């Protein structure tokens, strides 16, 4: 029953069918936030999945049992989707959200709940989102790469502007219950990143569990795990016949997608938007 259209909530674009004024509004206003609750927030296609699998492996201290038997989307449910983690009985609760800070669960700000925000090179996010839209049922066709790029720069896509998203959420940097990390940092030193996240969550791991979290967190291990690779999804929601959720899993694929002209227009957009921002791994 997916149209591949957008509706708006507080001025932000949401895919029809998987979201509704109610589901979003409920996520925004719920008072149900707990001190040991864990949230993973990202702009779509930045590697949410990667992070979800890593923390599921950490919570079970390295035992692959849980990630092998339960679908990735049921282990870290979305807060705003029609079937939200808030609209369910299931602690320690692990949840996911793509909502931009000005819409995310307000009760969070005065709580002790933890949040890991993950950022990825917007260019690579563009490519991942481009391909994914073709096989994702809730998303309309990208159109030409060039038109898709313009849409992305205008924030005419699910969850709005990538620039607004990351800039808003970085406003939390400094609070001890907020960790900011990037796809590039995980690609560069997965183990190093896993230890760092263990510290953040107050969940130390022996050399054994650690090696195990790293092993089952690898792209190849994950693409190979049925419960984790989205292949149990209805073809009407994700066309398996035509593509995979876990597409390439690398850094830099944007250079094979952007024409030089597109790459130069993007840098102009980026330069204006990120004027006072700090330097990110992907800033070359
Ligand atoms: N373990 C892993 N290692 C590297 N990339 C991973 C990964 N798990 C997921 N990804 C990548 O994260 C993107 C999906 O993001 P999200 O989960 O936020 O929607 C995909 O990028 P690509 O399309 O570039 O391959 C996917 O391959
Ligand atoms: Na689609």
């Amino acid at each position: 029953k997916l149209p591949g259209e957008y509706f708006r909530y507080k001025g932000v674009p949401f895919p029809v069918g998987l979201y509704s004024l109610e589901s979003i509004s409920l996520a925004e206003n719920t008072q149900d936030v707990r001190d040991d609750d864990i949230f993973i927030i990202t702009y779509p296609k930045s590697g949410t999945t990667w992070m979800i699998e890593i923390i599921c492996l950490i919570l079970k201290e390295g035992d692959p049992s849980w990630i092998r038997s339960v679908p990735i989307w049921e282990r870290a449910p979305w807060c705003e989707t029609i079937v939200g983690a808030f609209s369910l009985p299931d602690s320690p609760r692990l949840m996911s959200s793509h909502l931009p800070i000005q819409i995310f669960t307000k009760a969070f700000f005065s709580s002790k709940a933890k949040v890991i925000y993950m950022g990825r090179n917007p260019r690579d996010v563009v490519v991942s989102l481009y391909h994914y839209s073709k096989i994702a049922g809730q998303l309309k066709d990208p159109g030409t790469p060039d038109q898709f790029l313009r849409d992305f720069l205008k924030g005419e896509v699910q969850f709005g502007s990538w620039f607004d998203h990351i800039k808003g959420w970085l406003r939390m940097k400094g609070k001890d219950n907020f960790l900011f990390i990037t796809y590039e940092e995980l690609q560069q030193d997965l183990q190093g990143s896993v230890e760092r996240i263990c510290g953040f969550l107050g969940r130390p791991l022996g050399k054994e569990a650690l090696g195990s979290v790293v092993a089952h967190s690898t792209f190849s291990a994950m693409k190979a795990n049925t419960m984790s690779n989205y292949t149990l999804l209805p073809p009407s929601l994700l066309d398996h016949r035509r593509g995979a959720f876990l597409r390439k899993g690398v850094c830099g694929d944007w250079k094979n997608h952007f024409t030089v002209a597109q790459s130069e227009a993007f840098d102009r957009a980026y330069r204006k938007q990120m004027r006072g921002m700090p330097t990110f791994p992907w800033d070359e």
